[PDB]
């Protein structure tokens, strides 16, 4: 028995932050060959931010008006351009430790791995879930921003989430490495309402599964259910609805332990009902879903 | 509001982890200047674990019964020697990543990160906290072995942990960088009890006001207590007495909140006694005890 949540190693993520500085305002950078990528509201003043009009606040501002900082290393701001919500600073040198990357755009319930950095320096490294609503429930400070989110796939990294914003409630917003926000968020101090969230079904099951793979077996019961039976008890208790896909994607980890997917529902059903009874599983009171059946299947493998 | 569990960045550990192999047993060595790290059963077959004699199975070994990769680079071990249950093989090249480190031996309720390691690449970083019965609560699968737990602090990083064995009973036991087990373990299968676990307080004192931070405030109450009356209601509840050295430690904390640290362990009383009555603190459900003081300032300032 063993299983916790295990972030990505940050080692090739942490040659690539910089510090980003525009006015009183300093944030996190990615330096990919030429290009320091941050958020484009570095370049907002607070006042600036309450409805900031991105096209005429990036005419005023000059190269000389970004101070960009690699540990010692002043990086010279050549040029300065906008691609959705993300600044793109061009300079004079190419990071040496640009790793092999690619951007991606993940979907709700997938995981990445955060690399939180304050002024262009790594804090620490954690594992998010993009939440249904398009949120992360996260660890940003004030100085957070711009701070990315990634998966290590062979020998890439695919950097997938830049940070942008805390909303009123408390909750986390926002991009991918092109600039477009996760779920309906805007770079602007607005009241923003993220909207109902929901339970990641699919990673439930898979850490049931986890759970039964390092022993934990109280909670398998003698029944089935169908998709149909279990999602009417899903759309009760604020669970995503499980589709074939999700089924599908379980296979393996129901060919590990022998147990149908469909039994497994049958036990989520039970829990769902009748709660934990005042139990736990894998040394937790309430069901995960932060675990894609990916990231079990990776830990109960190596 | 935004608080979870955080590992330190892992790079200038990535470059130190390689690839043991001694006959069917491969795991992971740390390679720092000329010298690989690794635990001393490496050298023992399944048979030889049951009752080793160590100096007598090392004298039978030569260098090349070592074979230590890292990536590509066969390394060549040039000599091997054995403090305590580390393994120290010399090699012909020294670490050209080798970072600022120091070996320190931890207490019991300190944290630290593990770089978990398969076949000496790196998998995955998470936080980790000693047990106060010397065991760690971990993800190590059949080659995590010779796996590290460290800190940062400036500039420096602090080796204080080798993995070395999963006991019967499904926890984790290993050593210092000088060889030294936690705890009453030895590097031999047989059945070796952990003995009592106990619960952090000051851990879980540091977490409740890491909740107050960031706004849950729902189990504050308006009382005070001695820490005689404390540590009598600890005892039942199977939680490490709390002395003055962890109040004096908890006082920024206090300071920042406006709460009395004996304020506090009145809260701390009540949600022993009576349960959350089905409530959260941080999204949980349950105490949390692998935070330190040190690690909620760090989190809740930088
Ligand atoms: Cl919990």
């Amino acid at each position: 028995s063993g299983f916790r949540k295990m972030a990505f190693p940050s080692g090739k993520v942490e040659g690539c932050m910089v510090q980003v500085t525009c006015g009183t305002t300093t944030l996190n950078g990615l330096w990919l060959d030429d290009v320091v990528y941050c958020p484009r509201h570095v370049i907002c003043t607070s006042e600036d931010m309450l409805n900031p009009n991105y096209e005429d606040l990036l005419i005023r501002k000059s190269n000389h008006n970004f101070l960009v900082q690699a540990g010692n290393v002043q990086l010279r701001v050549i040029g300065h351009s906008m691609q959705n919500c993300v600044l793109k600073l061009k300079v004079e040198t190419a990071n040496p430790k640009t790793p092999k990357y690619k951007f991606v755009r993940i979907q709700p319930g997938q995981t990445f791995s955060v690399l939180a950095c304050y002024n262009g320096s790594p804090s620490g490294v954690y594992q998010c879930a993009m939440r249904p609503n398009f949120t992360v429930k996260g660890s940003f400070l004030n100085g957070s921003c711009g701070s990315v989110g990634f998966n290590i796939d062979y020998d890439c990294v695919s950097f997938c989430y830049m940070h942008h914003m805390e909303l009123p409630t408390g909750v986390y917003a926002g991009t991918d490495l092109e600039g477009n926000f996760y779920g309906p968020f805007v770079d602007r101090q607005t009241a923003q309402a993220a909207g109902t969230d929901t339970t990641i079904t699919v990673n439930v099951l898979a850490w049931l599964y986890a759970a039964v793979i390092n022993g934990d077996r109280w909670f398998l019961n003698r029944f089935t259910t169908t998709l149909n039976d279990f999602n009417l008890v899903a759309m009760k208790y604020n669970y995503e609805p499980l589709t074939q896909d999700h089924v599908d994607i379980l296979g393996p980890l129901s060919a590990q332990t022998g147990i149908a997917v469909l039994d497994m529902c049958a036990s989520l059903k039970e829990l769902l009902q009748n709660g934990m009874n005042g139990r736990t599983i894998l040394g937790s009171a309430l069901l995960e879903d932060e675990f894609t059946p990916f990231d079990v299947v990776r830990q109960c493998s190596g």
